């Protein structure tokens, strides 16, 4: 029993993280095989970032301005590419501790863990949701960028983050490891809003699931909706309209409780509505959104 | 900017965690050196655990009975012994990714990270206290036992808990690496009810000071107070009382932010008299308590 926001075990990721400095730029970079990832802005002075013309500052930069340092040993650049907005630095060594992995661009509403380096040495892990706006609510330093989000499946790695840029309101932004950004995003120090923040409701009823699996069955009523009356409410609330899909997704969760994800929604619902009431769920005074259906079964399961 | 609830990188760990069966019971086991360390009730039945002697039930245990797996490899068992209520299982192999390492017991309300294990494979990683009643609030399902909380300063991982118990109202017991347990549990299924839960005070006060620093200070009020007036707020709603050793402890915040630690204690009583009137402090709805004075010093200046 007991449920908690929970990171994925870093040490497969730990291993492929280095230092990269191209002139007075340090930031951390992932290495697989013998390629280093980095955000490219890693060429960009903070002057450059105002307005940059990454193709023209790359002409600029030859394999040996970019200083590779793996722990206290320097890695031979033998190539380099812009990818969209990341940098693959090719190096003469192939990483030993190369896990299993994919890369994958996750939608929003999915969770991963990241790993926070500074200087290419991991300083903690957290788990984190790509938001409905394509942000995220980190915790990055300046050092940070080239920091990268990920999800286990038993061995394999699927890298789905690297972070980039933090928006004047203190939320995160960054790329798939092929450099392309989630949302409208761009590597330029700038005028970007983020959209609304939309609360995941799928994630929030999971979590709605796992507490009455944890025994925090206080806001379970004797009330159900139906998916139009509950997404009228959903909208009101800046609430993801639930589909059918989600209904499905939860539909073990549904199975294990007993509890049909209607009658789940009808509490959500009435929460939505009346509030907490100076009351918690799972330790949260307010509705916990950062678990996915997945992330629920896995922990209240005890999957490796 | 931003602050998360950020667990220590795990690899270090990961590379120590193994699987321990004794006959028909198989939990989590830590490998140091030549020593494995697991919960001594791994000799017991459920039967055993209503009223277990263990100096007697570990009489019928020989060093082949403990069957230790690292991986898909299994280590030969040359010794074992009982401290308190841990088993240490002399190996014939040092652990090769042993760690620099010190076994530390921890006061309530610090903090560690925990790998939750299952069959000595880790499943995730999340951030704990010692709560000031010696209980954790857990995420820990059946074969979780043997797996264990640590600090990491640089390169030293300090092992500070290892899980034995859950109480019947959800809540986790468990022991220093030397097998003495955190409060006054023991590894027996009986009636064993947890003290009041108390808030750490010096920890929501470290935690309002990480909110400053990210930009969250609607709380901020004109009202200072003294130890004395605040301590009796404190009382009042379940806080730990406030001492001249926490005020110091908060020194570093209070110089970094330029708020004196009474004028915060003066922001946490209206907090406390005034509740949020449903406002978020670091996108949380209630007062968190998990994050030591060192633990806000560390996240926000980026330590490795
Ligand atoms: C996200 C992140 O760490 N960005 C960084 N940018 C710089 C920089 O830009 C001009 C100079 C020095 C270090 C860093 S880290
Ligand atoms: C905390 C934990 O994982 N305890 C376990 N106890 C047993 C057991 O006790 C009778 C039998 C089989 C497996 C486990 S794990």
């Amino acid at each position: 029993s007991g449920f908690r926001k929970m990171a994925f075990p870093s040490g497969k990721v730990e291993g492929c993280m280095v230092q990269v400095t191209c002139g007075t730029t340090t930031l951390n970079g992932l290495w697989l095989d013998d390629v280093v990832y980095c955000p490219r802005h890693v060429i960009c002075t903070s002057e450059d970032m105002l307005n940059p013309n990454y193709e023209d500052l790359l002409i600029r930069k030859s394999n040996h301005n970019f200083l590779v340092q793996a722990g206290n040993v320097q890695l031979r650049v033998i190539g380099h590419s812009m990818q969209n907005c990341v940098l693959k630095l090719k190096v003469d060594t192939a990483n030993p501790k190369t896990p299993k992995y994919k890369f994958v661009r996750i939608q929003p509403g999915q969770t991963f863990s990241v790993l926070a380096c500074y200087n290419g040495s991991p300083s903690g892990v957290y788990q984190c949701a790509m938001r409905p706006n394509f942000t995220i609510k980190g915790s990055f330093l300046n050092g940070s960028c080239g920091s990268v989000g990920f999800n286990i499946d038993y061995d394999c790695v699927s890298f789905c983050y690297m972070h980039h840029m933090e928006l004047p309101t203190g939320v995160h932004a960054g790329t798939d490891l092929e450099g392309n950004f989630y949302g409208p995003f761009v590597d330029r120090q700038t005028a970007q809003a983020a959209g609304t923040d939309t609360t995941i409701t799928v994630n929030v009823l999971a979590w709605l699931y796992a507490a009455v699996i944890n025994g925090d069955r206080w806001f379970l009523n004797r009330f159900t909706t139906t998916l139009n009356d509950f997404n009228l409410v959903a909208m009101k609330y800046n609430y993801e309209p639930l589909t059918q899909d989600h209904v499905d997704i939860l539909g073990p969760l549904s199975a294990q409780t007993g509890i049909a994800v209607l009658d789940m929604c009808a509490s959500l619902k009435e929460l939505l509505q009346n509030g907490m009431n100076g009351r918690t769920i799972l330790g949260s005074a307010l509705l916990e959104d950062e678990f996915t259906p997945f992330d629920v079964v896995r922990q209240c399961s005890g999957v490796t």
